[PDB]
């Protein structure tokens, strides 16, 4: 029943002022905050810790990656200059995967500068110590935003897609980034026979459970306007949907960035190929728990639609496509990961050794591990056909 927070007396002080927030503010309060977000503030203190995620699970992940990037890059051309936009890079451990096994594509590796996008002082942080080499000791921490690896490639740190270089061709890859981002929910009512959005606002009820509760927008909010179009158009009363509309932005920026300067994005999350009803979880202590129980406390994350993202991409109507949704475990053998996981595992003769990058193999590719949970789309240009997509399907109805 009790007690009150300090940060559910911040967020209720927003819905007094301004009346119930969305669930996009809720989220991005709860995970974005200075000073009590989910990131940013605590589960840190260092390299995170509680971050085990596919880069995590095996350098496989990483090199598999890495062969998608010289691949593509080979597709696109050789250019001579090649920006790598990693989205949300956690600990750095993806990347520095990729940037050691990449190192014998010379020509690729001399076209490479990378830019990590992140907003966690926290992440930023532990990112530089690990991937920078260090010549000298006085460095300024944040106000030096750039820095070098040790086999010399460049890295920039930015708190924001929109302030990469742009008319530079780009990779971006974001890993178990779209789930981190926040979504507004949407139900149908019958009553107004429109879509209201469901909000978060004070809860100063006798029996009320958690100080916050999920309110309902009387008419039809900017929001639901605004996405209308990507809504079903068919609902029964309570018919309720989650959008990504943070993801969206996000996956229109860089479509457009392809379509301006070429390029191609790999976007890997666990999600659906249909619009997701209800994903939202909230997970503290090992344990699943109400989204409204100590707000700032438990790790939020969503399952992404990918199917919208595709649709949203497509809807610009440029030179840019989506290609996907694939299941991990398929993009992942696709790529040749059974080739490296032998290659690996023969260096090792360790037995017990080769049984530990078994197990990881095993985690990433198995459908009752990440196997097909964890899925795999690609933006990119309609003209440069992708690597690892062959099993992805053809959407005829969406394509006009
Ligand atoms: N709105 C936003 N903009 C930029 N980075 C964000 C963000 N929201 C979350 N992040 C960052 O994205 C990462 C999500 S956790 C995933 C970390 C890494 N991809 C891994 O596989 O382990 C964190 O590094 C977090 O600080």
């Amino acid at each position: 029943k009790y007690p009150i927070t300090d940060f559910e007396k911040y967020l209720q002080d927003i819905t007094k002022v301004r009346g119930p927030m969305s669930i996009d503010t809720f989220i991005k309060e709860v995970l974005t905050n200075p000073k009590y977000g989910y990131y940013m503030n605590k589960d840190v203190f260092g390299k995170g810790g509680d971050f085990i995620t596919a880069p995590e699970v095996s350098q496989l992940f990483g090199e598999m990656i890495g062969i998608w990037c010289v691949a593509t890059w080979e597709a696109m051309g050789k250019p001579k200059k090649l920006q790598i936009v990693e989205m949300g890079p956690g600990r750095g451990t993806l990347m520095k995967d990729i940037l050691r096994s990449t190192k014998v594509f010379k020509e690729f590796y001399d076209s490479i500068s990378v830019h990590l996008v992140e907003a966690s002082p926290a992440n930023k942080k532990t990112q530089k110590q690990n991937l920078l080499y260090f010549k000298d000791k006085a460095i300024n921490f944040d106000h030096k935003t750039i820095g070098e690896t040790p086999n010399g490639i460049k890295v920039t740190w930015v708190g924001k897609l929109e302030e990469v270089p742009t008319d530079i061709p780009t990779l971006f890859l974001a890993q178990e980034f779209f789930d981190a981002l926040p979504i507004h929910v949407f139900r149908f009512s019958r009553e107004k026979n429109d879509w209201c959005e469901v909000l978060v606002d004070e809860d100063i009820t006798e029996h009320g459970e958690y100080y916050l509760r999920f309110v309902q927008s009387k008419g039809p909010t900017l929001m639901t306007t605004a996405v209308k179009h990507l809504l079903p158009e068919f609902g029964l009363d309570g018919y309720q949907v989650e959008l990504g509309l943070a993801g969206l932005a996000i996956s229109q920026q860089i479509a457009n960035r392809i379509d301006k300067s070429g390029g191609a994005a790999l976007i890997i999350d666990y999600g659906y190929d249909k619009i997701v009803k209800s994903s939202l979880q909230a997970i503290r202590d090992h344990e699943f728990v109400d989204i409204l129980d100590k707000p700032g406390t438990a790790d939020l994350s969503v399952w992404v639609d990918f199917q919208t993202i595709r649709k949203t991409v497509k809807l610009l109507k440029n030179k840019s496509t989506a290609i996907g949704p694939v299941d991990q475990g398929i993009f992942l053998k696709e790529m040749g990961i059974e080739h490296r996981l032998a290659q690996i595992g023969r260096k090792l003769d360790s037995n017990e050794k080769f049984e530990e990058l078994v197990m990881g193999y095993k985690k990433l590719v198995d459908p009752k591990e990440m196997g097909t949970n964890y899925k795999v789309i690609t933006i990119c240009d309609k003209n440069i056909t992708p690597i690892g997509f062959s099993t992805s399907k053809t959407y005829d109805d969406e394509d006009l």
